[PDB]
């Protein structure tokens, strides 16, 4: 049983919400009308979102304790929905193309990459995820805006958002 | 029990995938690497999305049969993830404000509205959903781009545009 606990104030204090296994599209529909400043992931990997219905900024939440919201990459204490990643594939592999609809020079990866320029990659047009999930970041060295990629096809920049500078495998 | 079946070619032909209760963030992970042109919803309300992980254009799917993809509002037969709406509230109520962060003139609704101009509403800045879910449309008479609204707060236009392509919202409709 995969559990996550969200707290109102930093350092695990204040009112809380315990979520075991399930996916929550609306915190308000589950009684939680407050902000979220600290998270405790006991098991499993989750992705929390800024707005309800899984919209807005994405924040990856792997096993561990996050004392402040800055720890999970959140500018402010807003999180209105959370879901669990329950399907992970064996050998991670992602192919990123320099142009739209999977055209141009391709760059395959199967492990972390702190800087995409090092692959000779000029721009990120489309992305193909053969096995993952993978987590991408707006800036180098895995920092900034997060974008979660699951097994599938991402034809344009708007399928995940424009820049993408770093990536990392199965979370 | 909640079931939906997605088909490859129009009119319910070709390879298929049946989904019972569960939520699918990735069709590819579930073995389905093809397009989707026709859908058959036997029970429950679902929301299908263009890209994996619930991104891109949203498509509401209520009980019924959709022979072609144009029937569910899909420009192209691309659907890579689907989820079920399993929590609906009693008396639907939505309040839409004319500016951001819930400021300005408010306009409350509890039933369908084919045209928001009729409420004296000029622009849609923020949305508060007290009970739903509600489905919004980019054009009048419930047509165009779809946006699903669940119980919560929507401060800016970008809170309802996963594809930040259009800031207008012209019609709304209750519990699907």
């Amino acid at each position: 049983e995969h559990k996550i606990i969200l707290y109102e104030n930093p350092n695990f204090t204040g009112k809380k919400m315990e979520i075991v296994d399930d996916d929550v599209p609306s915190f308000h529909a589950h009684g939680y009308q407050e902000k979220v400043s600290s998270v405790r992931v006991q098991s499993g990997t989750w992705v929390g979102y800024q707005y309800p219905g899984y919209r807005g900024l994405q924040y990856l939440l792997e096993k561990g304790d996050y004392k402040d919201n800055s720890d999970f990459g959140a500018p402010h204490p807003q999180v209105q929905s959370v879901r669990r990643i329950r399907d992970m594939q064996g050998n991670p592999k992602i192919i990123i193309f320099e142009q739209e609809n999977f055209q141009g020079h391709s760059h395959e990866l199967s492990g972390p990459c702190p800087n995409l320029k090092e692959t000779g990659m000029e721009k990120a047009g489309s992305v193909l995820v053969q096995a993952g999930p993978w987590v991408g970041y707006e800036q180098a060295n895995c920092k900034g805006e997060q974008f979660v990629f699951e097994k599938g096809e991402y034809p344009r920049w708007d399928s995940w958002t424009d820049s993408l500078s770093s990536l990392r495998p199965i979370k």
